[PDB]
């Protein structure tokens, strides 16, 4: 790892923490540097092969370089990949992810979840004349003041001015009685709920069926926006998201990883009533030099066309399905305490708990534990994320001898741990 | 223009306001679509060749699909275009960034102007753990709550909290009165000052080289830091941007645009004490998905190599010098009151005003009589914003016949507006 630890030396200096974004800097022993990826695998700079089972953490469902995908770009690319005028690909990519998620709705394209829920707030606020936003402890919507806060609302990050933190309350994720509570509390002055339909960054804490009830009836009986955060579970659970997967309808549904293809992007799609509240057409800003950028749209178009036309999700499910049974079949035989959430192909292993339905659950499984398994299985050359609040994913080229790998890797590494 | 009259009707339903950004809607007639770009031209869906002065508002300053860098972003395709794990890339454009604008200091790469400049109010507002921000009226910093404010600080769009608002000051660009009166009042609560050295987004307007003075002094002697929002002028007005062209330091530099040759991009950058609160190292959170995405950094660092290498600056700087010359021939012979204001590539028209040092007299130019010559110049195969309030920004491909027929549509379009 010769030319990683160099990479390390020199990004020390340039970085903060070393690194663009904070997961980055956990993986064990120390960050390895990527020279490419292609299908289920990332190469080193070294040269190593590793099964990749983080996907870059949700947008890649299709793998990394996917062909169909990979063509479509090349020949994006040839037509120029800036234009700052409207072009084709972004009226395909709208067309066909609004018939899935919102139909009859209006879309509008920017550039990162975190634009995506900002402008989804914004335009709550602006719907309904309110200034609430209600979140949830555990879920994570991006690096924006509005969602950097946590019950005392009070700031998560430094920077954020206890006035803005102050204007979102935070409840427990799938706890009907505090979210029954806080509505009794402040309701009228809620201008919408943003929820995941999947936990993702707390680990994997799949909803309640009783928590997704309290959503919908709360926010339709107060005049709350619901906003479904789908920028994960979004074309992972199926063409129809979380509100076809869980028989569900959110009033606006934020999109994004997968619908640009491994590209920058981020999306707000609701009703006509509330999206035409967007500039040009209402008062609500929002603009951006490389909204539905050019090679984003006709990567996210290729993308959505292979989960329509290739076996993605069945594939995806499988895999994380034998990963998960490969992990009980180990588990169950210590006796130890331990829960395995998942949902299709996103998933999390939690050692020291029986059970988590919360954040507060999640956070007390064994770091140590899963730290440990993390670098062992990085050693097997299988690549999971280094924090046990990230999610696994599995997608389109786990399977054949990938998930072989995958799998062996997995059961060999916990019997390494599990013996230590 | 069959052909954009149906993606007219199409995108209606579709998109806010029918587009994904606010200025694209205002094009005339109605908003022509884009084919491809390559050089220094845009090509319609109907298949019309357009010479293009608006450059995607800032970015392509190599033209569309510069050579160099459609080979790197190629090469970059090759090697997958995410990993969610460490590049190479992103280490050499890095250093090649803060060789030029912070020596010595960091920088955190985001997507998108708007990411940027938030990031960087959280930033000052963690170092000085001060809660106000001084802006400019006419200064345009993106699309977030803190910066979508005026003067009553309120609101410039809807949903966005009175409480957010009035956490930002704002004062009229250039005023050094306003300016000294502000920091008296509150200048001991000013986290930061955010400010471009040149407008781009209320016509190009310059700055006094008093009201530059006052901002380095009293950022200083009040412990505010000075962010100097460059996402236009960083790498467009020479390699050390508006620091290096007007002799000015600022605490924290704010770039975009240019730095990613055209994909989405924005980044931070400033001394290591400064940079150090950001997350994983310190507690100012950031966090991004897309940050430092693989094809961006490759394509961003292709693109500061060009600058270096090729002759980008004198090209388009002799570009709007012809431009502004023809201009003005034509117009000194009217005897009417205009303004031309131009800061080396990028420059803007103003009638009816003799001066614009600042937004409020950027307003009173005539607007009727800019979208004539926007519409009249596009129906002479040259394109210009189509807001009096953007920019006409000049790059390499402006040279040879493309320039002559940019100047020549000028001359004759503003004679036809001028004769109407
Ligand atoms: C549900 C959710 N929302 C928002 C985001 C942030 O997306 P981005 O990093 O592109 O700003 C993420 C990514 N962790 C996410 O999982
Ligand atoms: C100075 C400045 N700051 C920020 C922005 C916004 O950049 P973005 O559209 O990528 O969010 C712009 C683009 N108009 C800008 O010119």
């Amino acid at each position: 790892g010769e030319k990683s630890r160099m990479l390390f030396e020199r990004t020390k200096e340039l970085f903060p923490g070393g690194v663009n974004s904070p997961v980055r800097a956990a993986v064990k022993p120390y960050p390895f540097y990527v020279k490419r990826g292609e299908g289920a695998y990332l190469y080193t700079v070294d040269g190593a092969r590793i099964v990749d089972l983080v996907l870059a953490y949700g947008p890649l469902i299709l793998g990394h370089k996917h062909p169909r995908v990979l063509e479509a770009v090349e020949e994006a690319l040839a037509r120029g990949w800036l234009y700052g005028a409207p072009g084709e690909a972004e009226v395909l990519l709208a067309e066909k992810i609004l018939g899935y998620v919102k139909r009859g709705g209006m879309i509008r394209f920017v550039n990162s979840g975190t634009e995506a829920t900002m402008t989804a707030i914004r335009l709550a606020r602006g719907y309904t004349g309110r200034d609430l936003i209600l979140k949830f402890d555990g879920c994570y919507h991006g690096s924006h003041d509005a969602v950097l806060v946590a019950a005392g609302g009070v700031p998560t990050s430094a920077g954020v001015p206890e006035a803005v933190a102050r204007l979102t309350l935070v409840t427990p994720y799938n706890d009907v009685e505090a979210l029954e509570r806080v509505f009794a509390e402040y309701g009228d002055r809620i201008a919408g709920v943003i929820v995941e339909p999947v936990i993702a960054n707390a680990g994997v804490i799949p909803p309640r069926r009783e928590f997704l009830a309290a959503l919908q009836r709360l926010s339709r009986e107060s005049g709350a926006l619901l906003i479904l955060d789908e920028v994960v579970t979004g074309f992972r659970l199926g063409l129809e998201g979380a509100q076809g997967y869980f028989n569900i309808e959110g009033d606006i549904i934020v999109l994004g990883k997968i619908i640009g293809g491994g590209f920058p992007v981020g999306a707000v799609a609701g009703s006509r009533e509330v999206m035409s509240l967007l500039t040009p057409q209402g008062k609500v800003f929002n603009a951006g030099t490389f909204n539905a950028h050019p090679i984003t749209m006709a990567a996210g178009l290729a993308t959505l066309k292979a989960l329509e036309e290739e076996p993605v999700y069945s594939v995806s499910r499988e895999a994380a399905k034998a990963l998960e049974e490969a992990a009980s079949e180990v588990l169950d035989r210590t006796g130890l305490p331990y829960t395995i959430n998942r949902v299709e192909s996103m998933m999390q292993l939690f050692i020291g708990v029986e059970e988590v339905s919360n954040a507060a659950q999640a956070r007390k499984a064994d770091k140590k534990f899963y730290v440990k398994l993390h670098e062992e299985m990085l050693r097997r050359g299988v690549f999971i994320a280094p924090s046990n609040l990230e999610a696994v994913f599995t997608g389109l080229p786990h399977q054949g001898e990938a998930l072989e790998i995958a799998v062996e890797g997995l059961r060999s590494s916990l019997k390494t741990v599990l013996g230590s």
